[PDB]
């Protein structure tokens, strides 16, 4: 699994539940193009998004849709999602962890980036 | 004063001297229009973007040009910049503080909103 | 003034106002000593903490009296306090400024060091 | 487990390994007491501190060692520890995530608390 992403909730200290979230990779024409997307679990996981053979060199975007995580608990926040955006294996494969601790007006996003 | 955008760094512990900032509005066609940019002072801070006549309701886009910050003072950074993009609401009269620290695989983010 | 302490609300995107703050210094038993206290501005902020002749080399004690904050708000928070620990170096002039971005079950916090 | 520590270090983009951790539990006569202690793993996890008999009601204070992890990197840090202070179990046994994520001049840290 070369890409996975972790969210939680600092305002309840839980896994960020149900949160969407759309990866992009730019093309040659600098344009973004969809690459994969899905929601996170219970745990506040979110795996299975690509495979080693897609996953190929390349600037990705992840969007956490934050603003409708806080909607749907009550919450009108700041952001209207979290954009995170890096270049992936550009010195060969590795696995990125994208992780993201939420609350309304803020956030915090880290990689952890294994051989 | 509108829109003010405070960089710290978390590495140096100090201000994120000379980062590119740029600011976007979300047109119309859902494209992202250049609205404002600026460097960010000795003390990590950028004033002036705009005025209250021109920043009206809408969709923002702040891009900090951390991987230049990054590149200069010869440490490897995971992102290409940090995105920071809001809905401004004119509930009343506000300033808008985009504040942001800064580290190689990290970074958090917190909006400050000001009568 | 060589020590200020700024504290953020991540939850309101707001100063943190009417903070509790206490400072200790350790002394040569390994004890804890009251040094200085206050409650943050409307600013979020807290000046007047000490002085350059006070504020000698040691290690310090920086107690956010978070939880009460959070009470106030009508918010369930996890930590007691956050506290900041540093050695304060006289290599050169400097100003340490102390910042926390508080959340109900997370908080960041970062030093600013200035000439 | 109901008391597990995650590290991770935003410089290198990886967990913090060999990470000393001490547990206190404030006594009835308000002094620490020293309740467990262990580093964190080559996956920047601390497992097996306690058990859930021994893990009680009590105020609970989760010292990270960060200083002597930034040090064994050739970075002399701001900070002599990261302090998480809570009070734990009180409406009952609950499983804690104390997670933290380092860099020389700051530090984040969250909660996850689960029944
Ligand atoms: C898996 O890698 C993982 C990561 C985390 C915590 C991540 C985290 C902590 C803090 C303080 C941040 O500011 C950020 C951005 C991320 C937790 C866990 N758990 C819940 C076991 C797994
Ligand atoms: C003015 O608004 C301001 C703000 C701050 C610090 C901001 C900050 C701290 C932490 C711990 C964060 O995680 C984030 C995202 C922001 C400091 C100052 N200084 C330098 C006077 C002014």
């Amino acid at each position: 699994c070369p890409l996975m992403v972790k969210v939680l909730d600092a305002v309840r200290g839980s896994p960020a539940i149900n949160v969407a979230v759309h990866v992009f990779r730019k093309a040659a024409d600098d344009t973004w193009e969809p690459f994969a997307s899905g929601k996170t679990s219970e745990s506040g996981e979110l795996h299975g998004l690509t495979t080693e053979e897609e996953f190929v060199e390349g600037i990705y975007k992840v969007e956490i849709d934050t603003k409708s995580y806080w909607k749907a608990l009550g919450i009108s926040p700041f952001h209207e999602h979290a954009e995170v955006v890096f270049t992936a294996n550009d010195s060969g494969p590795r696995r990125y962890t994208i992780a993201a601790l939420l609350s309304p007006y803020s956030y915090s996003t880290t990689a952890v980036v294994t051989n």
